[PDB]
């Protein structure tokens, strides 16, 4: 039916576009150890097993920022430390499995009166502080590579990469991520506009990612003559680093023995991506059996090297009979989503700026809902402007003051945990954040004022 | 007065920015006949003189974008027929004084009703699409002067020129337009926007200009290696070109004899500046008549010493805003006038402006100046739906086709002048433009109706 290809090709899209950035994101951060070829392929299986055996198929499982730090920290670790990252991976869903065949015993579901919303919107503006901040680290990485000078040697080797600085090449990816930025959220606006026909203007403006993507695609396809650093995408199903690592993870160590001692310690970590996945899925969602299943399914992911996915519950919004539908929908999307690396040649001419520029624009946008961000735009606003909110209404504009300043002191920890070699406890210290709400802020604060700031809804 | 500081800083500001960027467009446009140095002294006189012997101390005298439009029209004019320029303009000088000399025989008052909304908007609809137009060109001249390539000669001869193509440049110029811009829209949001104190928040806004081009200026000060155009301004009080005309310049001609056909046909030339003078003047005020009579007369003087003729112009005394309050804005006027003229001294500061920072400020000038248009307005509703047109008297008392068919209609006129400057008659522009009068007056009446007219086009 026609109805069920405009709504495939529309998450087939919203879907595409986040994997792309984070398959970009993760072969540059993990050393093309795990690229987008393997999140693309993980997206896929992980979406089909999900539609076909979730109990909820609105949730539509793939990467997220979260996911891509503690990847990023576990990296780290593992660079510092002198382990296979991926060997370590693929204990860490061995722990992950036991973790999932543990917890169903016990029923851990009364925790979800923990989390509340001081801990979701500190968890969210950290994650879009991290997409701007790596970003613009991105940004300044491509100036210092190829800085701005009058001299270049212009004959440099570049099979592996530019072995030297490169005349046009920082100021054309600075373009294109200012540009891809610039068109998305002028596309955001339209479609929140007022002009061209409504279903016209909203069918524009739900594929202004897309959009706004090619169009920068095409600008740097027609300069020819500048280099621009593009998405690694193998030509096929292939791993991205064939001297690294094969499909099937060979567990006990691939190129060295792995110490038993990590496989002990990988519990840890384990128990740090399950909060991650938790904490996402609440976010999501405001239950628990699909969150066993993609972390069931994120442990065997591991055994193969894919990534583990998240809840992310972006579907419901544009949607018996109807959950075959949206069953349906969902399969569809995630094949659509793995055949799209047989399309090797058009991902391969996207610029690594363009999808920077999208991160970019996705941190922005997810600072758009967030309480945290509104209180402290509103520390800047005098008194008199500030909204008709409960909060500013029936609390001191000092005392929001205060939590709004808690809470920056809160993100500044995480930040400089993060910071920290480590970084690996970040999940953990931002659980911590449950207590300071419980046990912590009713000493400083008083019922009402904690009522009104931090609400279910 | 701590009062009259601010303010003669604030109107000393605002009227420096297009200052300057009208003078590197001149540079440009003119091959630096006319240039920055001449529009300074040229404005810093002219506004001395206003507001020593000018009616309204209110009214600002500077180059704007009908002149320069002219300006550039003339100038192709002449290197088409190969007549002197520089020349040329000091027999236009001299039919300019002619003609307020007998304009204040025959007092034309009739003419100011016959200018209506419907010309003034095609007039500012039009300046503002020529400023888009300048920097859009101006931005793909760049681009093709130092093309993106795979490699460019080391070594390439600067001092005139770069003689070849370079390897940020370019890059960096369409960098500096964007960001200006960005900026200066940014800065002007943020004096509407409700952060930060109201006293503080306004200076902010009041300032977005040379803020966003100190902002600018200094990021292409930070880049030491990659080359980009910056404004010439001469060190001193000196021609922006010695070598083609000195500072008084013969009106028999300077390299060449001028033609005395050419001295009697300069009348019409007179004609156009005076016609667009008028209008801007009508645009801007609504002893209007002897303000413009004085603006035009100092512009023929000093068309003898080579430097451009101004308009009359509120929007620094406005974005500003009983015999004491005249004095204290004389005394303004007058010590901006000063500054403006001893701004040349700063050299050093003013060589290290990129033009691309300039252009961004233009396209911004550009953008801004399309926000109180009607026309504006109405093309913007050309596209919306008519159930999000707003409560306005055209909307409502007007039918939906009939006031698109007005637009289209505008648009149209709109079109024929943008046609008329593209062909080398550009210099009939003005004229053209005035053509505008009649067809609202004798035409449009023939289409539309009385109410239909009274409600699109209404004074008020
Ligand atoms: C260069 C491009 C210029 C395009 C011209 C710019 C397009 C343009 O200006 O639209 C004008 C007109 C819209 O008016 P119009 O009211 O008939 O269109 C919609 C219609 O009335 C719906 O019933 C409305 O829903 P609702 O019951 O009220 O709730 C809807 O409101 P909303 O849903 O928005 O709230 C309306 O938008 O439609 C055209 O003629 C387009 C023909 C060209 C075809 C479109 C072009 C592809
Ligand atoms: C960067 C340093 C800035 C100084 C920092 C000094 C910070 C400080 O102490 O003031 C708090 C400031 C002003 O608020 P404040 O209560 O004083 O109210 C302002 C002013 O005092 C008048 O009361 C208001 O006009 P009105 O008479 O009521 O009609 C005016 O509104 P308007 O005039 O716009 O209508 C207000 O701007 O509110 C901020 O959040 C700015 C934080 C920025 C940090
Ligand atoms: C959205 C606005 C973003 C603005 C910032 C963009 C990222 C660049 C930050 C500096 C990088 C750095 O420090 O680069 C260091 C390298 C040299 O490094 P090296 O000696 O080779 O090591 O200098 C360069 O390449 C030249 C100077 C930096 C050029 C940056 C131009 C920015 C223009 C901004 C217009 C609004
Ligand atoms: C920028 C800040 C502007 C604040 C402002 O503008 O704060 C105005 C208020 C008004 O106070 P009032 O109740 O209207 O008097 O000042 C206060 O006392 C509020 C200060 C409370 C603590 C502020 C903490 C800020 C974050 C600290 C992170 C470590
Ligand atoms: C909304 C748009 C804002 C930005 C507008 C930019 C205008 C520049 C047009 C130059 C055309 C030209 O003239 O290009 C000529 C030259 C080739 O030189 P040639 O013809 O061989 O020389 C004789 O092309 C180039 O080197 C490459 C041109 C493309 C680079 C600019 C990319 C802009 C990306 C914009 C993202 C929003
Ligand atoms: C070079 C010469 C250019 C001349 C251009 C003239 C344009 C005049 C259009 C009159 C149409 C009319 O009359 O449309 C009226 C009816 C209203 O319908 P109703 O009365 O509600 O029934 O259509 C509409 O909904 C209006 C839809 C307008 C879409 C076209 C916009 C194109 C804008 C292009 C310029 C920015
Ligand atoms: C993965 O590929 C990168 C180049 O993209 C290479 O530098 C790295 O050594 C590879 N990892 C291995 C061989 O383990
Ligand atoms: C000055 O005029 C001459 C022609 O008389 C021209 O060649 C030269 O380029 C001009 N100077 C500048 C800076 O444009």
């Amino acid at each position: 039916s026609p109805q069920v290809l405009a709504a495939v090709i529309f998450i087939y899209f919203a879907a595409l576009s986040p994997a792309i950035t984070f398959g970009g994101l993760l072969g540059e951060k993990t050393r093309n150890q795990m690229g987008v070829s393997e999140l693309l392929i993980s997206t896929a299986v992980q979406g089909i097993l999900f539609a076909l055996l979730g109990a909820q198929p609105l949730l539509v499982v793939g990467f997220s920022g979260p996911l891509l730090v503690f990847e990023e920290a576990f990296f780290s670790f593992c660079e510092t430390n002198g382990l296979e990252y991926i060997v370590g991976r693929v204990w860490i869903g061995f722990w992950l499995i036991l973790l999932v065949v543990l917890v169903v015993a016990f029923e851990g579901s009364f925790l979800v009166r923990f989390i509340s919303r001081y801990t979701q919107e500190i968890f969210s503006f950290l994650i879009s502080l991290i997409f701007i901040y790596e970003t613009f680290s991105k940004l300044i990485k491509i100036f210092q590579d190829h800085p701005l000078q009058k001299t270049y040697n212009y004959n440099v080797l570049m099979v592996p990469k530019p072995q030297g600085p490169l005349p046009n090449t920082a100021l054309l990816s600075l373009v294109l991520m200012a540009g891809t930025f610039f068109f998305a959220m002028m596309l955001r606006k339209f479609k929140n506009s007022s002009y061209f026909p409504g279903k016209l203007r909203r069918v524009i403006g739900d594929f202004g990612v897309p959009i706004s993507i090619l169009i920068m695609v095409l600008v740097d396809f027609f300069i020819q003559d500048t280099y621009t650093q593009k998405l690694s995408v193998p030509d096929g199903f292939k791993v991205s680093n064939s001297s690294a690592r094969g499909w099937v993870i060979h567990p006990l160590g691939l190129r060295s023995e792995f110490p038993i001692w990590m496989m002990f310690a990988s519990a840890l970590p384990a128990l740090l991506v399950f909060i991650l996945i938790f904490l996402e899925s609440q976010i999501t969602t405001l239950f628990h059996l699909d969150l066993l299943l993609v972390v069931g399914m994120g442990g065997v992911a591991a055994l193969f090297g894919m990534p583990w996915l998240s809840a992310t519950t972006v579907r419901s919004v544009t949607h018996i009979q109807e959950v075959k539908e949206q069953r349906i929908s969902g399969l569809l999307v995630a094949v659509l989503v793995g055949l799209s690396i047989l399309m090797e040649p058009i991902l391969s001419r996207i610029p690594l700026a363009v999808l920077f520029g999208i991160f970019l624009y996705m941190g922005v946008t997810s600072l758009s809902g967030i309480q945290l961000f509104d209180r402290i735009l509103l520390l800047f606003k005098p008194p008199k402007y500030h909204p008709d909110v409960p909060y500013v209404k029936r609390v001191k504009t000092w005392r929001m003051h205060l939590f709004t300043g808690i809470q920056i002191i809160c993100l500044a920890v995480l930040w400089v945990v993060k910071s920290t070699p480590a970084s690996l406890a970040l999940p953990f210290v931002l659980i911590l954040t449950v207590p300071l709400r419980r046990v912590l802020l009713p000493l400083i604060f008083r019922n009402v004022e904690l009522q009104c700031l931090d609400a279910d809804d």
